[PDB]
């Protein structure tokens, strides 16, 4: 008889399913979400609460972006889960409360990870680290970091150092974990306590009998942390004046409940990428539920919803000037999924949909969350066209294809991690591995493994190509095999990483919110993938001649002719693109992993691209040394000159099937491209994305989409007077930033980029 | 081939071979040891500052004695290589110096390996411990202590609770390691860190090709830390104003090498057996090469030694009350291998094997060090009646079969770890596993499964015996069923327990004196073989009358006839004490352990048998409840009445070959059993264990002997008269306590086993 007094009345009104014998999220929403296939016309503006306390918290975000560090940060105290006392914006307006440390904006110290990089930021910032806590962290407690750079090989070390393989998760927290937040709204801490203490004894039979000893002491370990971080959950709550042991009763306290397992997981925990799943339609259910008893009006149902999303927009993480550089614009990824369809048939979208995009309008445009929007031919057109006036309004969307993951998975359950890694919530992970530099690896190639920069042997001894010209099959033979070693240097790096970080920061009240046994990838990244295409098409249609030194170092290319480049839908390069992706995942593919994580990959690079490039001479694509790389998948700046229609259809033909991490796409396009007046402009948008997500058995489809509506002149305007752009918000790489938190450097990619002036 | 001056200055005068170009202690020891084979009148007294130093401690020692409790012990410092500053008894005497921490005698904390025990030794001995220190072992840095708790099965617990399984490493250190400390003197510090590097590296190759990946990461970090160590040997050295980075180039620096090496070891663990090793005959090839060269005297040679030995009688652990119960007489096990005789047939036998005998003259008797005789006919017969003239006068002494083990190993170079468990110094360790309750487990037998004290399930649930008279058929049978349900607990437990010991207190500086591979056995001890061996006799040759309660529960039983009792050489008893030893082996070997540690077994006890004893209720052999079981192999107390040889034939009957981790014997036979003179007394001696340690192809012969040469009547007055025995040393289960050292139950147990009054 699974349901109590109390299990009762929180449910009252629910329909009945497995959901309430067990843990099941997806059932619990299937039988239970409104469908919503209406426009906008409902939605409530901002209540003067909201304006008050989101204005305020604007005064640091652009003190933020002004001195280009923390507001502030601790220097004495080590960040657990209960570790703070209760931190308010204003106690008195607060309808979701919760904040990391006790002042907002205020990062916290999250010295599981390595206390190296604490004292790097402390000296950055201007701040004196507290010598106990480095003491701790030093002789005491093992970090992350420390464990892994004792294991490394001195090859791995050349690379990351010649720029090669250089931002791995070795020196900030891996991320791309989403507990299931959602549970602790739906059950209670004390119910899934009960689950996780049956999980713990289910793997008993096997300890005793000998059945894979260390990995099922390991994943006992494992379920004793989750089990006590649940624990920490209640005691963390308390301290707000909450009691979570028992399920959310209403809309507020399950918005609540489910942030505070959110809480928890930032309080604990500093991933590159810490996202919030797929709640908008689950926490649909229970104002639904409250809106018809007449218990909350629609006005108060956008204000918790604001208050929720303003949270989300005050996540903060204490980062090195290195990290900055590699994940630029103070980025969090705090990912919601928005939308998408079941399996059955009906659209996902909700009102709650259309409630998250207008924190958009009522708190005005902001990076994060990074609300992302999954596209189905099938979605009704009045979301089509809302989520395409917001995109217009403000360039704060991306858009990921759901008629291709949904289909993938199975599931209509799957939730974005980070920028475009999928994920079934609650039973699946990635080991994050960051990117690597395809395009120099091609330089190795052609120079026999010496680095053109600091001109040192990195890649294995071999011959430098010879002749005044180069030739097409040989370049890319060499290629292929230095693609071997880059494969086997990259798994083996992430092996010892993800060893490392299971070892020294388990993320226990993340993976707390999960099943026993959950899915697990070894996503590793491709940085430079149009540099490579393009240098590679340059060699096989027009003449490249290298240009040596006195060495025989190939330190420049002279090109005479002109060759297709990628993004223009010319097959004779874009084919080359195609064949890079699938070459690499091939070879990944075969290497062994820890935990038998199955390795993926994914087209993505962050600002990596800005790294790598600065890092890479000449290359026979033409490009420049220290230039830039395309963000993710995109064509190389300016390169894609026959419209959105052609790049949108080069970047499509990417294979997701052997990038299954995800490929990431930035696409700017002026107003005036997509038509005269709003109303044309959001059915064109639409359109453009329907073709562009197209999924047929024969045609797989882009798997995602940033879209900035904007013009060049206007983020130059912005350049000479932030001041007069608080809160101007654009898309970068499969997340976004306000434009004023960049560096001058990083705005200078941005404003080089290619800006489509037409269809 | 130019050897390294630093090295090559330092070895001047020794014999070449492979010990010059690799790690290969055992080469150098047999390239260029001495054999001596003449008496003691070269023996050396002490000098007065020896005398001066030792009676300083003495009166700690007695403080020790008299309140049962350590003289001083840290509150807020957790012990490590480097943490403490040098401390001395008087810096201007001392020609060997080392100390744990800054005080003579001052105890330690060494949280790795658990808080509440610390918590529970500062309770006890009234004294606070810092919340700094218990926060950060609580919260940041878990703790093996914490990390076997976490995965143990209620089962575990449950066995823990009753007596069948009680006082296994999850509450102390390990221990059963000892690392090659002679590898300081012999190569220095530099040396041996550049080996470990070489080992380090030549991990690579397995890693990058993902051969079993998780081994070979959780290995080359362990190298690392090893590595590390060693770095830190050298700065604690330093804070003496010492630089060890180079080989001992004379015998005071032979000596404080080697004892530094271990320093480290005890500053940074706390193992239940905290072993020197094979040393003192290694140590003598440089003490030779002094005298000769005429650059040290005699007695400035026993001094050195004295100062060492003097040391190792200072060595302290920071214990709770439950860990004295279990392991009495503020026990150390700092263990050293003498003599023996080498796989060439020449004697291991040194004058240095004398100067360390000697320490038991030169400043009196002492349970510190444990020294071990490694014995064999073959040993000169000067050796052998010096050595049983010490056991006479001191009974400080104890002797392990050299004809027996050095041919298993096909060694000469193995040493003893803690109390009888045999070891090729540098390239083999134990996982330490205590003991179970043989006894209690044939109770179960008899029982059901439920405890006969506790009245609980325990056990797994069967139908107990409902016969009127015990049938031997009938209770073996369960008892065979019941010991492959002990086996089953015994190894799930120490799977878990080694696990989290690699995990959370990686023994660094000691494995980093070993070889890169180290072969490990996984040893589990049985208490109680007398008990259950008799009381299957008192069945299968009398009429035993099971006394039920009101559940059908035997509590008691009733003897009608005389049975045959182990230790009076009758096949009849004897044979099943045997077979028992051989069935418990055949059973545990068949299980799956960690690391593939190979399975071995030792009867031995240490204080188990006084608390298994006090948890055990009546046994079928007329043991009352409550009563202690004989130490280790021992006859049950007084029922050995047919003299030294017929009690030192039973127990040589006990398999080695199914006992690999030792057979322990705790022998006390009256002076005047041994003759009317001295003379006489060392000659029988020296008879009776060439007897008992007689080996042949067809006859195994007995392993270890503690020997006691005492009347009970001076144990008798020790107890009413404590002050006037200050440094009486006696043997009781495979190591020696100060009389005075022991609680009044303790004493006890000592009193009432068997005196032999003849042979
Ligand atoms: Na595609
Ligand atoms: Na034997």
């Amino acid at each position: 008889s699974e349901l109590n007094e109390k299990l009762a009345t929180a449910w009252e009104g629910f329909t009945k399913g497995d959901w309430q014998n067990e843990v099941n999220v997806r059932d619990f929403i299937q039988k239970n979400y409104t469908p919503y296939e209406g426009d906008e016309s409902f939605l409530a503006g901002a209540t003067e609460a909201t304006t008050t306390l989101w204005d305020k918290v604007m005064e640091g975000v652009k003190l933020e972006n002004r001195t280009h560090a923390p507001v502030d940060f601790d220097t004495a105290v080590a960040s657990t889960i209960t570790s703070h006392d209760a931190g308010y914006i204003n106690k008195q307006l607060e309808k979701i409360v919760g904040l990391q440390t006790e002042a907002p904006l205020k990062r916290a110290l999250i010295p599981f990870g390595g206390i190296k990089m604490i004292e790097g930021s402390c000296k950055a910032y201007n701040r004196e680290l507290d010598p106990m806590i480095k003491k701790i962290f030093t002789e005491y407690r093992k970090t992350h970091n420390q464990g892994v750079f004792d294991v490394y090989t001195p090859d791995i070390l050349r690379c990351r150092k010649s720029g090669v393989l250089t931002g791995l998760p070795d020196a900030y927290g891996r991320g791309r974990i989403i507990g299931d937040y959602r549970r602790v709204a739906l059950y209670g801490i004390d119910y899934l306590m009960k689950d996780k203490l049956a999980q713990f004894t289910s793997l008993q039979a096997d300890l005793e009998n000998g059945v894979n000893l260390e990995q099922t002491i390991r994943l006992r370990e494992e379920i004793a942390e989750q089990h006590r971080a649940l624990g920490q959950m209640k005691e963390m709550a308390a301290k707000y004046g909450y009691d979570i042991s028992g399920p959310a009763t209403n809309a507020q306290e399950a918005i609540q409940w489910t942030y505070f397992g959110y809480l928890a997981a930032v309080k604990s925990q500093n991933g590159a990428a810490m996202s919030f799943g797929r709640t908008s339609t689950f926490l649909d259910v229970y104002i639904e539920r409250d809106l018809k008893a007449g218990k909350i009006t629609e006005q108060e149902a956008q204000e918790m919803v604001d208050h929720l999303v303003m949270k989300l927009r005050m996540v903060r993480f204490l980062r090195t000037p290195e990290y900055d550089e590699l994940f630029s614009g103070d980025p969090i990824w705090a990912t919601e999924s928005i939308g998408g369809m079941g399996l059955d048939g009906r659209t996902l979208v909700t009102k709650n949909s259309f409630r998250f995009l207008n924190t958009l309008y009522t708190m005005g445009p902001s990076p994060e969350p990074n609300m992302t929007i999954l596209w189905s031919e099938k979605l009704p057109l009045n979301f089509k066209k809302f989520a395409a006036k917001v995109s217009i309004d403000t360039s704060s969307l991306q858009y990921e294809n759901d008629d291709l993951m949904r289909p993938d998975f199975n599931n209509d359950d799957y939730a974005i991690a980070a920028a475009v890694s999928p994920m079934i919530v609650g039973k699946q992970m990635q080991f994050f591995g960051a990117r690597a530099n395809l395009a120099k690896t091609m330089l190795y190639a052609i120079n026999g493994g010496v680095d053109e920069k600091l001109k040192m042997q990195v890649g294995p001894k071999s011959e430098p190509i010879k002749g005044d010209v180069l030739n097409y099959d040989e370049v890319m033979e060499r290629m292929d095999h230095f693609m071997d070693w880059l494969a086997k240097q990259y798994i083996t790096a992430l092996n010892i990483i993800h060893y490392m970080h299971d070892k020294y920061s388990y993320e226990a009240s993340l993976m707390a919110l999960h099943d026993r046994d959950v899915i697990r990838t070894m996503a590793c990244g491709i940085a430079g993938l149009s540099v490579a295409a393009d240098s590679l098409s340059a060699i096989k249609y027009a003449k490249v001649k290298p240009i040596r030194d006195e060495d025989g170092l190939a330190i420049d290319f002279e090109i005479e002719g002109e060759y297709p480049q990628f993004g223009n839908n010319d097959p004779r390069v874009d084919d080359l693109a195609v064949d890079l992706v699938e070459r690499f995942m091939k070879k990944i593919q075969k290497l062994h992993t820890y935990r038998d994580a199955i390795p993926t990959q994914s087209v993505l690079t962050i600002t990596s691209n800005v790294v790598y490039g600065k890092k890479t001479g000449n290359t026979p694509d033409g490009r420049r040394a220290g230039a830039p790389f395309g963000p993710g998948a995109n064509p190389m700046h300016g390169r894609d000159q026959k419209g959105a229609v052609a790049s949108l259809t080069s970047v499509a033909k990417l294979p997701f099937a052997y990038a299954k991490d995800g490929i990431s796409y930035t696409f700017s396009i002026v107003p005036n491209a997509l038509g005269k007046d709003d109303e044309v402009r959001k059915t064109n948008l639409a359109g453009l994305m329907d073709g562009y997500f197209h999924h047929e058995a024969s045609i797989e489809g882009g798997q995602h989409l940033n879209v900035n509506v904007m013009n060049r002149e206007m983020l130059l305007d912005a350049m000479e007077n932030p001041e007069k752009y608080p809160q101007l918000t654009i898309r970068v790489s499969g997340y976004a930033v306000r434009f004023n938190s960049l560096t001058k450097e990083q705005q200078q990619d941005v404003i080089t980029r290619t800006f489509t002036q037409s269809m």
